[PDB]
């Protein structure tokens, strides 16, 4: 067999069977044979196993001969950002983002921090180490200590006019991972005022692991809206490369809506710009795109192929509905900060609430939501589907599973890349009824 914990697109498993120091050492090794010349970035998360695991991908790297920068307890998004901005040759992160106590992981980059993914590289780095026996080398080159996080907090800044933001009252819940420290770093230099929630890092995760999908942990951050009249707020997960927005009222924003209002608050900014985005949900993207001078790009999901087709296209903006939003001059890299700045100073310069930002969208193009199946027969089920709404003849569209439109309606339905699962996303043009009989028919097919 092959090692559990090389994924398509990271590393994750559960420690110590499935990830422990031997490997993360013999995964450094097989790292430095893989990349360009030039030093490696790691950073890590808040987990307990995390600083071990960096320690052991130190060693290995530089018996190897690379000098390591280490950038210490960060999020994801900071070894993106700090890879690129030093020229380094590769970075990697040890992280397992919103997965239980007992698991950990690493996302690898190269330069200008561009994925290292199964096909690029992350198969090949795992037959190495699968393979090597070898008796691990003495260190040859050196560690540094690079904490400094200036040029990250400036470049975080300067999505937004400083001047033009208003006093507002944000609820902010980095769920006891590492987004805390960034807001509080950047608070002295903005005018809000802050409702921290499950603020402090503790891999102890005290109040539920940091995954903001889960309710329990959602009506935590709404809770503290609506109980303090915040403006809105927002949610991370651990390493916080991804946000989760909360209006006024409490109310969770589905993701989908996100993509289109920052693609408007980065087209004023940008004008022209090509936007990319996933092929789940499309409707309200490519029209708020088209009605602010951009050019929408549809693209598979996943980062990899998100930040591709962003680079190919000179895109200024990408956006999924599974919460990531990734920024051309952010090394064309995913951030859980820049959003809300621009969601902040969108609130702060047109006086709209962020529920009035979203709701005419959300009525125009309502949504299932992303629904997950686990079937027994994921290719037989997907077929029944596709036999029955046959007779309608929808356009179909293959770039990340099935995609269909029927006029009125559509439905995308893919297998995951990152679990065993079938999604399920479902939209209409304005038709709320539509939408459920559609969504709970195809529901019924796939279980069938
Ligand atoms: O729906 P999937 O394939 O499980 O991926 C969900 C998400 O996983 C990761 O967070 C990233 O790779 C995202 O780019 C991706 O959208
Ligand atoms: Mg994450």
């Amino acid at each position: 067999m092959t090692l559990p914990a090389f994924k398509a697109y990271d590393i994750r498993g559960r420690v110590p069977d499935e990830l422990n120091e031997d490997l993360a050492r013999r995964i450094g090794v097989a790292l430095a044979a893989q990349l360009d010349q030039g030093p490696v970035v790691l950073g890590h998360d808040v987990r307990l196993a995390s600083p071990a695991l960096q320690e052991a991908l130190s060693a290995g790297l530089r018996a190897s001969g690379r000098d390591v920068i280490d950038i210490g307890l960060c999020g994801t998004e900071e070894v993106y950002f700090q890879t690129d901005y030093l020229k380094a040759a590769g970075g990697v992160m040890v992280t397992a983002s919103h997965n239980p106590m007992d698991y950990n992981g690493m996302k690898l980059v190269r330069e200008q921090a561009r994925p290292i993914s199964s096909d690029t590289g992350l198969f090949a780095i795992r037959d190495t180490v699968a393979a090597d026996t070898a008796a691990p080398g003495e260190p040859t080159a050196s560690e540094q200590s690079r904490t400094d996080k200036t040029a990250y907090l400036e470049h975080l800044l300067s999505y937004v006019d400083r001047s033009t933001l208003k006093p507002l009252k944000l609820v902010v819940n980095a769920g006891n991972g590492g987004a805390g420290l960034i807001v509080d770093l950047l608070a002295p230099h903005l005018p809000f005022e802050f409702v921290r929630v499950f603020h402090e890092p503790d891999g102890n995760f005290p109040n539920g692991i940091p995954n903001p999908l889960l309710p329990e942990n959602r009506d935590a951050t709404a809770k503290a809206v609506k109980d303090n009249g915040a403006d809105f707020g927002i949610a991370w997960d651990g390493d916080f490369d991804r946000c989760f927005f909360f209006d006024h009222t409490g109310r969770f924003i589905e993701g989908y809506y996100l993509v289109g209002l920052l693609a408007q608050a980065i087209l004023a900014k940008q004008p022209g710009g090509k936007v990319v985005h996933d092929p789940r949900l499309t409707w309200n993207t490519v029209e708020q795109v088209e009605e602010a001078g951009g050019i929408p790009v549809l693209c598979k999901s996943g980062h990899a192929f998100i930040k591709e087709k962003m680079r190919s296209e000179n895109a200024v903006y990408g956006g999924e509905m599974s919460a990531h939003h990734y920024f051309r001059e952010f090394a064309y890299a995913d951030s859980g900060m820049i959003p809300w700045l621009l969601i902040a100073e969108l609130v702060s310069q047109s006086g709209r609430s962020l529920a009035d930002l979203v709701e005419a969208r959300m009525q125009k193009f309502p949504c299932s939501g992303e629904i997950n199946f686990k079937v027994a027969d994921a290719k037989a089920s997907v077929a029944r589907v596709m036999e029955h709404y046959a007779s309608l003849s929808p356009e179909l569209d293959y770039t990340d599973g099935i995609s269909a439109d029927f006029g009125q309606w559509r439905f995308n339905l893919r297998s995951s890349n990152t679990e065993p699962l079938l999604r399920l996303n479902v939209e209409t043009r304005g038709d709320a009824a539509l939408l459920e009989t559609r969504t709970q028919e195809i529901s019924n097919l796939l279980r069938g």
